């Protein structure tokens, strides 16, 4: 621990005098608690460097890489089933679920998670998750023929913002039916907001300088230093699914997933679906020609002209289109060997600048700018990509009818919104129950709990059967 004095100094040294701008005229607790907080700030003179450095050739991932379960046998996919259902009842199987983003295009106060996109059953996208889990524990248990119900650990990383309300929530509910021991929350780190010019760091209050989350990727810090990697090392978990919150169609813990990665012994796998269109707001996974390793560009810094290129083999499809779905898969083994080397180098895990409109001190009191004023600083998650060995990396694609419905934007907007959620939602719903032999009533829709049916099985029973809109099966 530094004494007041040396935080201080360094951060001079660091050339951020503007943080002791109104430092003298405040209370020696206000004073004490600003210290606190810079305290927490490690090496503030690189960080203010790294922010410095912050401030292309891609092609189609080889064939050998990638799959698709828009084409592969109803074999193969129940195979991989079998040996994901197979790692979940061996107690082999965790999942990481990113909740720690503010999700302010949604606008709303309560963590994402909580959203309710008012299907029939007004389930929160945390319980439609949980009941998810719920289900697939037990589609293992029956597969393996356990006498007991596998147990899948849900790591929910939160941010400081986000997590009282979240724990509070998943208390509130009794945990929505899981056991109150495998759901783990743990916060991630964040970092400094700065000017725009990105050398100063700048003062939310006379005593506090703003921050924010460190970005998805701050995820592999967060794992480390909140003692994940040593939870999963000492309940022999072996496989990781990592995925986002805003998904409601979301598999978790998929066992096609899953048994892609171990039948094709993966490192490190991730699912993508075909691209909506040139402008949907999806990073692309490709291949960097320059060092022959997959990565993911991300659609904030991937040119206009790249954006829309069409395919060489087919004009009518755009050459870059494995949509980035968040959906990734890590074995346990790659996560205890590369962590330590992510997490000490900003090779892997590059600042990425996004300009804000950052409610802070006005250069001389708090004020809402209506233009950016600020940056915020973001880690990717998927930066690691490229350190995976080629033949070790899984690229999956999947149905976004099925998995990928984005809850993003408050209603209003076009495209993921709480109604196009619901919609996707019920349609999937809707079109299982169809599939199986069920009438549902015309401009009627259904919603399937996922304790009848995880993804679409075991609905034999609804044949001949009929339905009203808004009936929950
Ligand atoms: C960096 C990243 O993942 N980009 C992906 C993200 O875009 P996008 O920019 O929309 O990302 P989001 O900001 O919604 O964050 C993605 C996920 O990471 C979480 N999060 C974010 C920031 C943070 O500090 N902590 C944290 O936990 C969010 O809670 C969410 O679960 O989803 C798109 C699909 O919809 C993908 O095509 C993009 O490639
Ligand atoms: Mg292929």
């Amino acid at each position: 621990v530094k004494s007041q004095q040396q935080i201080i100094d360094s951060f001079k040294q660091a050339n951020q005098d503007q943080l002791f701008q109104y430092y003298d005229s405040l209370t020696i607790d206000q004073q004490q608690e600003f210290i606190d907080q810079l305290s927490t700030i490690e090496e503030p003179a690189k960080l203010i460097s790294t922010v410095e450095q912050a401030i292309r050739n891609f092609t189609q991932l080889p064939n050998e890489q990638t799959a698709s379960t828009l084409d592969l046998s109803k074999d193969i996919l129940q195979n991989w089933t079998e040996l994901g259902l197979k790692a979940i009842g061996n107690g082999e199987v965790a999942v990481l679920l990113m909740a720690g983003g503010q999700g302010t295009r949604l606008g709303s106060s309560a963590p994402k998670g909580c959203f309710n996109i008012e299907l029939p059953s007004q389930k929160s996208l945390f319980q439609i998750q949980a009941e998810k889990i719920l289900k697939i524990e037990q589609l293992a248990q029956q597969y393996l023929k356990s006498t007991k119900k596998p147990i899948i650990n849900w790591y929910i990383m939160t941010s400081g913002p986000t997590r009282n309300a979240t724990e509070s929530f998943f208390i509130e509910n009794n945990y929505f039916g899981l056991n109150s021991h495998q759901v783990i929350f743990f916060n991630q780190g964040t970092l400094p907001c700065f000017n725009l010019q990105g050398n100063k760091i700048l003062l939310e209050l006379k005593n506090s300088i703003c921050q924010s989350p460190d970005g998805n990727g701050g995820l592999y810090k967060a794992l480390k230093d909140n003692g994940i990697l040593d939870d999963l090392n000492s309940k022999g978990i072996k496989h990781i699914h990592m995925y986002c919150v805003d998904n409601c169609l979301v598999k978790v813990a998929d066992p096609i997933f899953i048994g892609f990665a171990i039948a094709k012994k993966f490192d490190l796998a991730t699912k993508v679906v075909r691209k909506r269109d040139a402008n949907e707001s999806v990073g692309l996974i490709v291949l960097d020609q320059d060092n022959q390793k997959p990565c993911v560009i991300e659609y904030s810094e991937i040119s206009q002209e790249l954006a829309n290129k069409k395919d060489p083999q087919d004009s009518s499809k755009l050459f870059l289109r494995a949509a980035n779905i968040v959906n990734h898969y890590y074995s346990v083994e790659f996560l205890n060997k590369m962590i330590p080397k992510w997490i000490s180098s900003q090779k892997y895990l590059p600042f990425h600048i996004a300009k804000k409109k950052i409610p802070s001190l006005n250069l001389g009191e708090f004020y809402k700018p209506t233009e950016p004023n600020g940056i915020k600083l973001e880690q990717f998650i998927f930066d690691v990509f490229p350190s995976v060995e080629l033949n070790k990396f899984g690229c999956l694609e999947v149905d976004r009818l099925d998995e990928f419905s984005p809850l993003k934007n408050a209603d209003g907007a076009k495209n993921d919104t709480p109604t196009t959620c619901r919609n996707h939602y019920l349609e999937r719903s809707s079109k299982w129950v169809i599939q199986n032999g069920g009438v549902i009533d015309n401009q009627g829709l259904v919603e399937v709990d996922s304790k009848t049916s995880y993804g679409g099985e075991g609905l034999e029973f609804v044949n001949g059967k009929h339905f009203k809109n808004g009936d929950i099966i």
